């Protein structure tokens, strides 16, 4: 896991407005959420070739759809995977209105085929310390919610709670972690996209997209499910089912 | 339906600010979701003692609660009913981007017992025709997001979608109606709460509360899912459960 077969390139362009194009297929775990029409909603990370974590306010259903191996959404020319969601494991905890406990699990109905393209981030251990000040990375078609098709990077750095509260005063939680303000936006992360930080030569979902700046403001940290808090939930549900 | 055994005092303070305090018990359909904690997050609105409808963007699940009844939450002496949810309807067409078509039932365990202080509020037509200019009402304890704990209701007038899209652009789709910016704030309605018009002596549910104003200005207007765009839609599902 967390080793793209398509190594990443980030630029200085990453740290800055609203970062910059990923090369093709290098952040293989990254996936798209389309509706049964094909309307991309949500982001997700794979996890392995059966599961899916995203959201849980992305609401998905088993009637949508998980789409790997994409780079560009106005391509048809692309190899892509469609894959059919068997069923939908929302956190219990999850909240609707404080957004806190902010992931859930997608069962696949048949498996991924891994590829160069298509393979699996690394889930941390809940002990895991990701210091604030870290640089982590946030990938997603999020701007075409306000523009690029092709899957978008930046790079930007974690904050302590206590220097997001700052920012997002009491919307902030235990189960939430926050990254950016350093004069880029978060905005390219889908809801339910992934925040990766490498750690000893491999990728590891760090946080998971809740919501950002209103106005993608690039001194506005985007907030995030942290993962380190949900992961055992994580292995529990993938243990028991 | 829509006739409150007690009926509802509604004053010029309805219609500035914030609106004003419900007469207790006047609002009969006007329930909390409550989470497995205790924990209010969303408005919805009796159809029957069967039948609760809100917001599918509550994420409502069946370890959630339905609480009748209510007009101060800060009290544990009023009589209330708790009540189980034993399924949720979320409609197929919903879409946790848009918001649009932002609708789901809840289908109790056990029937709410109707009373003075509970019963029904009665659903439209699809082919109803809710002018624009009409003055409706908003209720619920949305202020307590941001303050009082007792039931809050204001008076306020729908727009058209095209004047909507003033406020909000395309965000407005079809199975959306908007109501407010005329100096008073649609921020008292929870997520999921009722926006009631009167008609004929029954007051009717024209929307379910989607979103409003981040600041809850005096002049943007709440955005609601459009109740005669998926009334069709509640009908078939009551007669299908």
């Amino acid at each position: 896991c967390g080793v793209p077969a398509i190594q990443p390139v980030l630029s200085g362009l990453s740290r800055i407005v609203n970062g910059e194009e990923a090369v093709p297929g290098s952040w293989p775990w990254q996936v798209s959420l389309q509706d049964k029409t094909g309307f991309h909603f949500c982001g997700g990370s794979l996890i392995n070739e059966n599961w899916v974590v995203t959201a849980a306010h992305c609401g998905v259903t088993t009637s949508d759809v998980v789409v790997a191996g994409e780079f560009d959404q106005g391509s048809s020319s692309e190899k892509i995977q469609k894959l059919k969601i068997a069923k939908v494991f929302k956190n219990s905890k999850y909240n609707s209105l404080t957004i806190n406990n902010d992931i859930t699990l997608l069962k696949l109905s048949t498996a991924a085929s891994f590829s160069q393209t298509v393979s699996a981030v690394c889930l941390p251990s809940a002990s895991d310390d990701f210091a604030a000040g870290t640089t982590c990375v946030t990938t997603g078609w999020g701007l075409t919610r306000y523009t690029p098709d092709r899957l978008q990077q930046a790079s930007l750095p974690l904050l302590s709670n206590t220097n997001c509260k700052k920012y997002w005063g009491t919307k902030i939680k235990d189960a939430m972690i926050c990254a950016g303000a350093s004069g880029v936006s978060s905005c390219m992360g889908d809801s339910g996209g992934p925040l990766v930080c490498k750690k000893n030569g491999a990728w590891t979902l760090v946080g998971i997209v809740s919501w950002g700046s209103s106005t993608c403001s690039t001194s506005t940290p985007g907030v995030y499910a942290r993962v380190t808090a949900l992961v055992n939930w994580v292995q529990q549900t993938l243990a028991a089912n």
